[PDB]
């Protein structure tokens, strides 16, 4: 679907009124066709997807808005879908060529400290500028007042644009400031190229540089290129988030380029003294990061990956590389932030229908589609993998489930099989398949600053973004004609990750890699500050402050929850420690808290709740000191998407 | 818009109960079908996944009737093969609606055997085990987050043999987790089918020999409050007519003296007369201030505008219903032009014209031409005080005699008389009784709703929502009275009539404490009589909860209460109470909104964090949760609480 214009705020002292020009039916058809024949007027446009509605402000002949709402989408236009002219994911900014009849605001030259934010409801909210991207609302307003107004103009008194609104800065649920994209970030974006070629490795520079490599898996981004570099006489470290891919490079380089390299995973380590090393991000962090002098080039493969280990690992490289004597970091991926899924020559795509013997996410799979051969069916949860493997086995199709927890030996590597897997597949198994069938959804975590009492980590089923869809489809069609069947044809924008991933990085830091919160921050600071990487909201101060107060955890609990492989082993363990000290029962008796099961006779009363990590069945008390500290931490300034 | 079928849930054939979903329509197909009311796609399966524009849920055919919940479907028609099917049963009291099952749609069959191990099917095709605790209740064997169940209302509850016990309609929560489920019994679906499909209420009832509560569903024009009470009086009966509006009450009495003959008793705060006549007109507020029914006085009590869900009206009707048989009345009539489940039908005096973007005056995203409002007397309904004053401002500058009206301002600021454009909120409707040449409607309104947000307690949020069938009808009803009328509107939509929020239950206890010296226990009795009387607007039963909250709010400062009372704002007790607690800790209020003006004078002696009891708006000050009243309220949030899904 395309972004659709559904109305306009007309600007006129500054005042405004809004005008609606479409309803739901129209918005839906227009988004599907990409064809909008309505006459565009005004400088601010009310726009909408099938999900969110928001704004777009025309400046200098470009119509601008936020990446978090528009993604990389085309805008419906008179001739047809308009492709985006600019896409600056780093600045939460995208932009289309202004259609005829649109007026443009001209940039604010002088720069008043006094500024007015136009909202989607046609209000003109005064704002005092505090910095380049920061203004304080004269009247603190609830956060929900500003919702739907991402992409709206901030104006000086004369009516020239100072920037477009991108996020509220909340203090305990009330908006006291605003983050906007400066007009000078737009003029900078208009002066960068629309075509920077990243498909070739850079040549090694005289001094330190970070460089980007965009090219598909198989192209030898991970094999040929490190070899080429080794030939020129350099030492190269290749980081990867999969144990199975890292190990498989070992026997691959030996066969193919006569280099018997160093391999470093948690399960296995080989030192051959080769000039090339392949390691997981995880083993890299276990070994303390960059060793003084050991490497010239550090290639971070699958840098589109937004799990906590990769992020923490990449930001370690970026914080340490130059001081360890690196001259080159290369961030490598086939799917950088802002990518969309384009057709693939080797892959035929066929929507699923309702005609099929096997139900699947409201559609159907025909037995004939998966009876012969090797097939990969992605499902969102383990529960659903178990269900589908059971049905298929019961019809005599040779079927097998794989997800986090299982050994990859459930395999089966040669012969007929239907593999029903979660995304864990993409890290534990390196093989390709005759067809891929994709449910087009994933499970994700989201933090919610719910103040009940502190924060919550919700697990939610969500639509897949452009990176998931591409990575899943790319398990077929690798040098051999593949089919890709799907339940649904859309895809969310790529390259954004949630604040809970940040939280996960402190947790793993503390739990797994002996990092203080201060230390975790510095490495995340290096990641955030590097252009072209995935993006998130800057909630570092906040998570640092939270984990900073979580002291004298109980070793036994920590170990146990690490060994069960829970998410957030540190937060779970820490809550467990507080409970067992306070002589109080845990939030519930979910598996999550099994680590406390032998104290169940003696633990009684209300749970000293620190935060919410699932359903809380027990009564709660807010009197524990750690709770009060975490409550106090919620007064910090939180950027929120609006 | 119609309800559209967009998928189904196929139950298994044998062995253990299991199911899977089939999706038959996307969003685009769903909207088109809803707007045309036409659905040529055939219908298999007994459990349909159904949607509206705004939401989606389930329906379960049993005995040839496709049943769903009223809170989901309202009174809407079902998209069918030869166009929209109208509802056959609309049992608002039971949260139960029903269409005739379309061609070859298959139907579950009722729990013949009667077991107590149950299985709930959800929209995801999951199959939760449930233990029957009562006629209409069941506990989850493994409790669950209430969000798991969203979108499954309408879904069936099966016994092991595959037979339908009931349909899911609500989660019973404790602090965010669903311990239980409420469903509509299958035998409520048979009580429903075993009755007339059409019941009449168009005529005033005959006076029964013994106590009976009747409904009078009739236009404001049939003379619900003049003719019908005169007629009863003409036959020698003592009649009390209650009404929410002081203006309407005085008007009826004045009309009765000049028209139907006699000089009735009037009872309002601003005016009271005891003539000794046998008709008495009163407001619900004066009636409650007077302590309700005093025995022997009346044979018939007409509760006019019984569709109103302001707190006084509900608290009023609840009193009459608790007290009237024991006070010797023979008849309680519940009168309204717009009863629960009613739809806005067309009016022969009234031309209904969609606003467009063509026009000089912006109006909620559309536009009004000045042509349409210079020629005569017109009424513009706006949602806020703000928009009202803003739009007076614009119109008058354009050479129009416009005046704002809302709560606080004085009626008769409306010229009587002149040639006018009055810009008003719904306050118009209880403030002023005149009609107009045309009504212009924004089709939205401000309402309050409660959020059990546990942060630390609950939150009363004010929001703007689309108007319901009752709102549209009453607003439009201010033109086309006798003469010709024109109704112009921004949106054609209309939410289901007859449902009110738990926050309205909150205001009842609040008003009982602030205005009518009713302990919470006494308020619960009165509210209970209301919930239990059929054919009145419906709510979720949060009575124990709210009673328990207000029972803790003891020793309020009289002085603050009297100010929040006079200032006329919502929830004077909760506001006075929070301010009371704030003043006794020498702490500030949650913010300095106008809500808290009673504490401005103490500003310089108030310091530290606010001991927050509950959220009635933005909280700007830092908060402490250690006050004993906060803790007492936190304990109250462990009540069993019905919530919809
Ligand atoms: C413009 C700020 C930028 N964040 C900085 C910390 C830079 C960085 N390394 O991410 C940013 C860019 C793009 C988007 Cl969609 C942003 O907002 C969100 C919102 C929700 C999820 C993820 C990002 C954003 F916050
Ligand atoms: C079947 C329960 C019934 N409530 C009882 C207290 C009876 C009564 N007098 O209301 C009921 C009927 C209809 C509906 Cl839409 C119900 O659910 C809601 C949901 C949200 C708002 C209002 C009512 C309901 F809860």
């Amino acid at each position: 679907g395309s972004v659709v214009i559904v109305g306009r705020i007309i600007l006129s002292s500054i005042t405004a009124y809004s005008q609606q020009t479409r309803g739901l039916l129209g918005c839906i058809i227009t988004s599907l066709t990409g064809r909008d024949k309505n006459q565009v007027e005004g400088e601010v446009q009310v726009v909408s997807t099938a999900t969110q509605s928001f704004l777009a402000t025309c400046v200098n002949g470009v119509c601008w808005t936020v990446y978090h709402g528009a993604g990389s989408k085309t805008l419906a236009g008179p001739k047809g879908p308009i492709t985006q002219m600019y896409t600056n994911v780093d600045q939460d900014l995208v932009g289309w060529q202004a259609p005829p009849g649109a007026r443009s605001l001209t940039p604010c030259t002088c720069g008043s400290s006094d500024l007015y934010l136009v909202t989607r409801h046609a209000d003109v909210i005064p704002v005092r500028r505090r910095g380049d991207s920061r203004g304080s609302l004269l009247s603190p307003r609830p956060v929900s007042y500003l919702k739907g107004s991402s992409g709206g103009p901030l104006l000086c008194p004369s009516g020239h644009a100072v920037g477009i609104f991108r996020a509220a800065v909340c203090t305990r649920g009330v908006a006291k400031a605003v983050d906007f994209v400066p007009v000078e970030s737009m003029e900078t974006t208009m002066r960068s190229p629309v075509f920077t070629d990243n498909s070739s490795p850079p040549a090694v520079p005289q001094s330190f540089q970070v460089a980007h490599l965009h090219a598909p898996t198989g192209s030898g981004k991970s094999t040929k290129v490190p070899a080429a570099y080794a030939a020129q006489g350099y030492k190269v470290l290749v980081l990867n988030p999969s144990v199975a891919a890292t190990l498989g490079f070992g026997a691959y380089m030996s066969k193919a380029h006569g280099i018997d390299p160093n391999i470093r995973t948690g399960v296995r380590t080989i030192t051959t003294g080769a000039p090339v090393t392949y390691s997981t991000y995880g083993k890299f962090l276990a070994d303390g990061g960059c060793s003084g002098g050991a490497y010239d080039i550090i290639i971070c493969d699958e840098c589109h990956s937004t799990d906590s280990t990769t992020i923490l690992g990449i930001g370690t490289v970026l914080d340490q590389a130059e001081t360890a004597g690196a001259r080159l970091v290369v961030l490598a991926t086939a799917t950088p932030p802002g990518s969309v899924t384009v057709p693939h020559p080797n892959i035929e795509e066929v929507a699923l229908s309702n005609t099929g013997e096997i139900p699947f996410y409201g559609k159907a799979i025909p037995i004939e589609a998966i009876r012969g051969g090797r097939h990969l069916i992605f499902c969102h949860s383990k529960k659903k993998c178990d269900e589908l493997a059971a049905k298929l086995s019961g019809l005599g199709i040779n079927a097998v489930a794989y997800y986090r927890g299982l050994d990859v030996s459930v395999i089966p590597t040669i012969g007929d099989v239907v593999v029903v897997a979660t995304d864990a597949l993409m890290t534990g198994y390196t093989g390709d398949f005759d067809s891929v069938i994709d449910c087009n959804t994933c499970v994700t975590q989201t933090v919610d600053f719910s103040l009940d009492p502190t924060f919550t980590i919700e697990t939610t089923t969500v639509p897949q973004d452009a990176v998931s869809r591409s990575q899943r489809r790319g398990r077929t069609g690798r040098g051999r004609r593949g089919i890709y069947r799907f339940v649904t044809p859309g895809e969310r924008p790529s390259g954004m990750f949630d604040s809970s991933v940040l939280c996960e990085c402190y947790d793993a830091g503390c739990a797994w890699y002996e990092l203080t919160p201060a230390e975790t921050s510095v490495r995340l600071r290096a990641y955030l500050n590097t252009p072209g990487l995935p993006v998130c909201q800057d909630h570092l101060e906040f998570w640092e402050s939270v984990f900073t107060g979580l002291t004298h955890i109980d070793a036994h609990f920590l170990s146990q929850t690490k060994q069960a492989g829970d998410n957030f082993p540190y937060l779970v363990a820490y809550q467990a420690t507080v409970c067992a000290r306070a002589q109080a029962p845990p939030p519930s008796w979910d598996q999550m808290w099994k680590c406390l099961i032998r104290l169940k006779p003696t633990l009684h009363g209300p749970t000293p709740l620190l935060y919410r990590l699932g359903a809380v069945q027990n009564e709660v008390t807010l009197t524990h000191p750690i709770t009060k500290y975490i409550m106090a931490c919620m007064s910090a300034d939180l950027e929120v998407v609006t």
